[PDB]
């Protein structure tokens, strides 16, 4: 908990290949979609608009 | 998936958050383009039609 208000989470689970059963999440920005990869990736880019 | 070529991927999306949590999604990439499919039959058609 630490989010802004609109903003999506998913996570992918990798089903095929070397790294087979990893999860990665994600964030997605409200409106637009922007994907993100990590907390820090949004918390910056909240500062830096 | 043993109808899949070799060396595709293959995911699971599930939302975490908003009106669609627990929603899955099956993703297939195509080797090397990265290229994006959401069925089994997508797949297929792509594979016959290119």
């Amino acid at each position: 908990n630490w989010l802004p208000p609109d903003w999506r989470t998913e996570i992918r689970v990798r089903t095929s290949g070397t790294k087979a059963g990893t999860v990665d999440k994600f964030y997605y920005e409200p409106i637009t979609g922007r994907k993100f990869r990590s907390k820090n990736e949004v918390l910056y880019y909240l500062e830096h608009g």
